[PDB]
């Protein structure tokens, strides 16, 4: 009667999905795809029920009727005399990040160096940078930037995928999920912490969480933070302790969508479903966590504490906020009212 649907995107989503599932005695099953886009028609259809989506993809999904029901909220010091639920969103910040040992690369001398994104589409990866970029530039020629990227979700061909590295087999180069290797939060940093490209477009977290030993993987337990810097758009270069005054832009939250008809029924079961595997859930870190993967960001960021409720039933654009969606827009028209399905 009351059992959700959730779309997982490829397959070591599809196997944490499946983990949930089972301990959850199918009061959530899981569909996949190997798309967020692929997710978002699966709802839209009825296939599934929701999935969590960064801002991006958000604004896809908004013009196609789905709507925002419950947004990641993080660890934070302000608004402490609230319940984590009932706490409002602070949006994280959009950084670009750089080796220290790379001296003399700031904002200003970017062109023809090597990029590396979160995926096509995504908010602090994509969607604020080139954003930026289109705007100083004054063109849409966006492709033409960076002497080489990886951008998954861009052709496989085009030098927006060169530096993409596909599976352990090589196979699947610049899919935009889990199984490429410098997908997402974690592997646009690592992208750039092997030194495959000069920048990577992450969040301050994403810093903070895969150096100085709070990473265990091979790649990243050598990281530390002082080898780090942060470009800001004045033309100056940043220790990573400044983010909160070299960035890019403030992002809204990662949220769960649904079809406007399921969004009750999607809520209901959702806060049910984190008492049992939130932060400080019955079943958590007992049996099993909802918001833990080894750094992979699976489902959900590994640093959420709980899901939080939103006040004042705002739509996708309320949701995004005005800044955010005229961005979004004045990108779109480099390559306004309908559905892109
Ligand atoms: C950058 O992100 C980090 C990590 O998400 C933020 O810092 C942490 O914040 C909480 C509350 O302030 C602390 O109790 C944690 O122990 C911190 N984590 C780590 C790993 O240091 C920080 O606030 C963010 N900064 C900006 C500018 O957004
Ligand atoms: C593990 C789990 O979620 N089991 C639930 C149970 O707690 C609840 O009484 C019912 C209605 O929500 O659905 C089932
Ligand atoms: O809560 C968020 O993270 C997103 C958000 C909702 N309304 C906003 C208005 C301005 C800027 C960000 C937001
Ligand atoms: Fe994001
Ligand atoms: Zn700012
Ligand atoms: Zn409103």
């Amino acid at each position: 009667y009351t059992r959700v649907v959730w779309c997982a995107v490829g397959p070591e989503e599809q196997k944490k999905c499946q983990q949930w599932s089972q301990q959850s005695g199918q009061n959530v099953t899981c569909a996949t795809a190997s798309t967020t886009d692929d997710c978002i028609v699966l709802v839209l259809k009825g296939e599934a029920d929701a999935l969590n989506l960064d801002g991006g993809y958000i604004y896809t999904a908004g013009k196609c009727g789905l709507v925002p029901v419950l947004a990641e909220n993080r660890k934070s010091s302000k608004h402490s005399s609230l319940d984590c639920v009932l706490r409002p969103t602070e949006g994280y910040l959009a950084v670009a990040v750089v080796k220290k040992a790379n001296e003399g690369l700031t904002w200003n001398s970017l062109k023809d160096k090597k990029s590396c994104h979160t995926a096509v589409d995504r908010t602090a990866g994509w969607n604020i940078p080139m954003g930026l970029i289109v705007n100083q530039t004054g063109s849409c020629a966006f492709d033409e930037f960076f002497s080489q990227s990886c951008a998954p979700g861009a052709d496989p061909k085009s030098r927006l995928c060169a530096l993409c590295a596909g599976d352990d087999q090589g196979l699947d180069k610049c899919v935009p999920n889990s199984k490429e290797k410098y997908y997402g939060y974690t592997g646009a940093f690592r992208c750039l912490a092997e030194d495959v490209g000069d920048v990577a477009f992450v969040k301050n977290d994403t810093v903070w969480e895969n150096t100085n030993g709070e990473s265990t993987a091979d790649w990243a337990k050598n990281l530390k933070r002082e080898d780090f810097r942060l470009l800001c758009l004045d033309g100056t270069r940043k220790p990573v302790t400044e983010a909160q005054s070299c960035h890019l832009a403030v992002a809204p939250n990662h949220a769960v969508v649904s079809r406007s008809d399921r969004a009750a029924h999607v809520e209901q079961v959702l806060l049910h479903q984190q008492a049992l595997f939130g932060k400080n859930g019955k079943n958590c870190p007992d049996k099993f966590c909802l918001f833990k993967s080894e750094t992979k960001n699976l489902l959900f960021n590994d640093n959420t504490e709980c899901l939080a409720k939103l006040g004042g039933r705002p739509t996708y654009e309320e949701y995004l906020g005005t800044e955010y969606v005229t961005a979004i827009a004045n990108l779109k028209k480099c390559s306004l009212e309908a559905c892109a399905f």
